[PDB]
């Protein structure tokens, strides 16, 4: 990982938050090409203090990402861990993550633009199952809209995958059990068992949420409700629009060795 001096980095407006972390926009002073000064529009996301204990596994969820280059996959900048500091340094998207673009404009999102970026994120996923790199934590808030679609220049939108966060395998039950169901039922009985399937199955969950305009599926379920979702084998009810509801459940396959390969999803997706 490439190190950023804390004095070349500005903290500016809060963007969210995601697991014991802290996202800001910023802007780093950096020298690019042809030795070109650049006050560059950079996405900060910072560790907790209080969860400094995590670092390591923080740190390693971005590694993955930067060990392939790929057009559907975050670019990581670098880190800043000057001072008390642990800093994730990466490329600002100008749209956001998904689940909140969902929200916000579920009224004009259609099957063309949900089949697109369905398209677009199996294509990651088929480039990550291609290199046996798992994810680890598939989902819409883990999707940024690189660009909107413009219908008048007949343009997509354009899609990437960010980093998982802090590892499943590290994070305590509590979490894990309210990530249902992102998290497959393998990996609620053990965090040892995440696997290229866990992606399968987290896959699906995040199909269910861009064809459910922002919805977090379960919502209205605590923990407990969750692990009893699991221990029935129910299946999500097919979104409103269901034209990929069968590919959800499909996905979603509570045996981890029959969820179909990426290659096989995509498959799918261009048959539709
Ligand atoms: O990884 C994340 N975000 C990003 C990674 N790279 N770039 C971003 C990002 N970029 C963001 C940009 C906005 C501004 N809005 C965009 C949509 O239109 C209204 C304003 C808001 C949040 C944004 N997050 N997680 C999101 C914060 C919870």
């Amino acid at each position: 990982f490439h190190k950023i001096r804390n004095e070349d980095l500005i903290f500016n407006e809060s963007l969210g938050q995601g697991t014991f972390t802290k996202i800001f926009k910023g802007v780093r002073r950096e020298v690019g090409d042809y030795g070109q000064l650049h006050e560059t529009e950079v996405l900060l996301k910072v560790l907790d203090k209080a969860h400094r204990n995590y670092s390591e596994s923080f740190f390693e969820a971005a590694s993955m990402m930067s060990k392939l280059s790929h057009k559907h996959l975050v670019l990581n900048y670098g880190v800043c861990v000057c001072g008390d500091e642990n800093i994730l340094v990466q490329e600002f998207v100008k749209f956001g993550s998904l689940d909140t673009y969902l929200k916000k404009n579920k009224n004009c999102i259609n099957i063309l633009w949900k089949l697109e970026v369905a398209k677009q994120l199996a294509a990651a996923m088929h480039f990550l199952e291609e290199n046996t790199l798992i994810h680890g934590n598939v989902c819409a808030k883990n999707i940024l809209l690189i660009r909107e679609e413009d219908r008048k220049t007949g343009n997509p939108p354009f899609i990437k995958l960010s980093d998982p966060g802090i590892s499943i395998t590290v994070l305590p039950k509590d979490i894990l059990q309210e990530r249902i169901p992102w998290v497959p039922p393998e990996c609620i009985e053990n965090p040892k068992n995440l696997n290229l399937a866990t992606d399968k199955w987290s896959f699906g969950t995040t199909l269910w949420e861009i064809c459910s305009g922002g919805d977090k599926p379960l919502s209205a379920l605590d923990s407990q409700r969750k692990l009893q979702f699991y221990e029935d084998r129910h299946q999500l009810p097919a979104p409103k629009a269901a034209e990929l509801a069968n590919l959800i459940n499909n996905c979603m396959d509570y045996e981890p060795d029959h969820r179909p390969s990426f290659r096989a999803i995509i498959r799918d997706l261009n048959s539709l």
